[PDB]
DNA sequence: CTGGAGAATCCCGGTGCCGAGGCCGCTCAATTGGTCGTAGACAGCTCTAGCACCGCTTAAACGCACGTACGCGCTGTCCCCCGCGTTTTAACCGCCAAGGGGATTACTCCCTAGTCTCCAGGCACGTGTCAGATATATACATCCTGTCTGGAGAATCCCGGTGCCGAGGCCGCTCAATTG
DNA sequence: CAATTGAGCGGCCTCGGCACCGGGATTCTCCAGACAGGATGTATATATCTGACACGTGCCTGGAGACTAGGGAGTAATCCCCTTGGCGGTTAAAACGCGGGGGACAGCGCGTACGTGCGTTTAAGCGGTGCTAGAGCTGTCTACGACCAATTGAGCGGCCTCGGCACCGGGATTCTCCAG
């Protein structure tokens, strides 16, 4: 469901939100978490992209995203 | 794998890298930012919970997520 | 002075540094310190406020304190 | 109350509140709001006296509690 | 009182105002504020409607909403 | 609905959405677009009492309003 | 030079501002005028790859340009 | 093609759009960027070229170039 | 009356309106007209001011108005 | 001086210029701003007039001015 | 240089770039930090100015310039 | 005064305040903007000197002062 | 077309800023001398644009069903009118503290020579990509009932005056601590 | 070491924080009722893993470019010392927001019905890959044009001072705009 909103497997969010303790978890917080995750990692990746060609690369590697995420 | 440091997919975590902007990438880098997605919705989700219970509610709802992720 | 800025009495906020073993204090380091706990005051009073108003309620108990102190 | 817990006035806590937005507060939250302010202000005093100590100084000065704040 | 420039009800904005902390609110600033929701959410909802159209269907849905307040 | 989250009436939200030129309108982008105005309208607010109060009032004015929006 | 910050060749650029009626060019303004394209152009392209996906495709298209530019 | 209304290279902005996300893109989306760039390019030289001569001089700058586009 | 807002006399605001061929004028038109002057003619004297300083002067003068209304 | 051309007092479009920032303020630039203010003015204030009486009213009011200048 | 687009001494600069932890800092790099610098630092103190008159005042004080920075 | 906290020149943190239009401009007002400069003008600096280092370079460019902005 | 009442009008008073004059000096313009950095002309390596070929991605076609619009139901709300007091604004004194001034300094900006280091080119290894199969964990019904939401009523305890001490803030004198 | 700066100790008197009663509305508790999450079971479209390919990255090498260090002259930032403009208390009295009470209107909801958006396939667009040729963008070197820096003169903007023009403000009146 809403593919461009939500990235993540739904049963993939749910197990997460399960394991933080959730007893019973809605729908709707299970589509609301994966918009969440989604909307993080899309400005976390475009801007370890921007620092990938910065350092003169087209691969992203594990110390753009690791130096990204620290912004 | 490492199920427990990397919740989701990693076809799917990839596919969010590579719609950012991403000419290649790097295997390393699906597995760190599959790593920094899982630890953040942790926290998100954790926080979730305590918010559910305060309400005096077993479910986590759409709210109990946005409220945490504004924190 | 300055009360929107410094939200305590001078004469508190004082006596606190001087019980955190102070030998002597400046009124400028008074008055930063006042600033400092006021800003942050206000950024737990704002969220507990919210929770308080998420859980169901109008009025503010020590449970939206403590899990607003928390987050 | 409890001058050792609480070192601010309880009138001036429950004004912070008040200005948060709270439409109603428990005289238990005010209580638990002045211990959580006086727990945190006590941890940056008790540092920014050492870093004082350590300049030289006998004097607790607006640098001291900037650098400590900052810690 | 003046329906084309405030779409709202005057009793849910100054709600709005008084739970953003105000202490009291002038009629004149419940109709300001009532005025500046309506002509950025007016602006947000004309855009909606051209990306609706543009994915080539006659309803908004939750998606267009948030890829206009996006722009 | 969620009454936190959307602070207006949906029948004044969806009649914005299609005095803007919608066809039809789905409910969840009703509920969307009522977040949307609600989050936006609370920034406001906040700013807007925080300059009353600097100002040296508890009245929330006309002024106030549309120099918080200007920010 | 600068190929990250300006994406246009030099000369084109520099016949750009000559045809706009400039009687002598300095090169600083002919890169800063590269890197005011650029980023323009890239905030345009970014938003017409969301129209894109929105409306279900992987093809950029002349309509989601022009929508975007719209904005 | 067209030189008149695309004065970039075609193969140039392809590469911007690519770089903004892109999976594919349309012959026609690449010759309307390009169109939409120049007209804004050619607005923003005509205007720094006005700001030059004001000055007293004939060499267009990239204080003309930076003060323009802030129009 | 609201003399940040309303820059000129709303006698000669008035005369304005009158003069269009006004049979008769309210004094919210009155009070609207003149913040919509003042708010235009700041944004150009704004700009001018930017346009004086450039050229390398203090003063603005009749060119620098001429020029920034031109924008 | 010049009544018609300059609808408003020389002193009071002199302080609106000041309070741009400028530094100095040369006679024919308050000249120049006072008609450049007056020309705007009078065609907003004609095409308000209209709107009034296709209306059907004899009396501008607020929204007139607002939907004239919107325009 | 550029003493409108850069106000602050480049020397000053520059030994900000260089206790950042700087190893070696090009005059290209000191230029636009000075630059950055300026642009924010302006957009602060044009609304500050604004706070400072909304009071009452023609005198921009240490409240002004921390409520400009905290919008 | 105060060197670790406001790097700049007192004398040039005020040109900047009267710049931006201050009719008077307090002492204590000049400490704070220069203070929030210097706190502001520190995270760029020390994010731009890690994508220096990221990039392989001991030396501090125009691309990393500027990537590290954006950030 | 008709009734009822906000509110724009026409009048009169008085006072506050607009406008005009005269005087003083900071500021903008012109003029000159050297320099930065532009325009012109020339060679060659680069990445642009243009066929030709292959297939992924697209736009219609149409057939189930998700979820919208129209209609009609109650009652939960907002908008309006009145009475009451609090908050705000305007007018007046008195003291911080910004302003404008002159003098001496520190630290800035520019020119220098010396060389560390960022870029460019050509190389070999690493590894991300593209295509193919397997099987697993996802998403979508379906049936059941656990949980959350309401609704109504005790009663807890926070809001709202109350009087009165407590202690916070201010001023002045002093010499200990900090700065240079 | 020397000589300020400004924090400590002191004495008076205000603001405002505290504790005490009363009134009451917000909160919690106890059932009833219906969403909607859970558990089971299916079909399948994904994610994962392989293996063969070649493009991209990292290495080592050389050359020039631009940063570092060191010196100097000039300057603008800083620091008193003085003046006074203006920010801030004080206050007295309208302005208008709060609170309580009524009443219709419009927002929410529940059902019904069919419109339309999503899904499955089809055939043909047309974008992607690949190669070739060449007209561009680039970099150099040359030299002179025009920009910047320093100066001098005068013009016009800024400051102050008068006085009177007209903007603002009631107050009584009736037009006319809003409702029905």
């Amino acid at each position: 469901s809403n593919a461009m909103a939500g990235n993540f497997a739904n049963a993939r969010v749910e197990k997460l939100i399960r394991q933080a303790g959730a007893q019973r978890v809605s729908a709707d917080a299970v589509d609301k978490m994966n918009e969440i995750l989604t909307d993080w990692g899309k400005n976390i990746a475009k801007y370890a992209v921007e620092i990938a060609r910065h350092s003169g690369r087209k691969t992203v590697k594990e110390n753009d995203i690791k130096l990204a995420a620290q912004k």
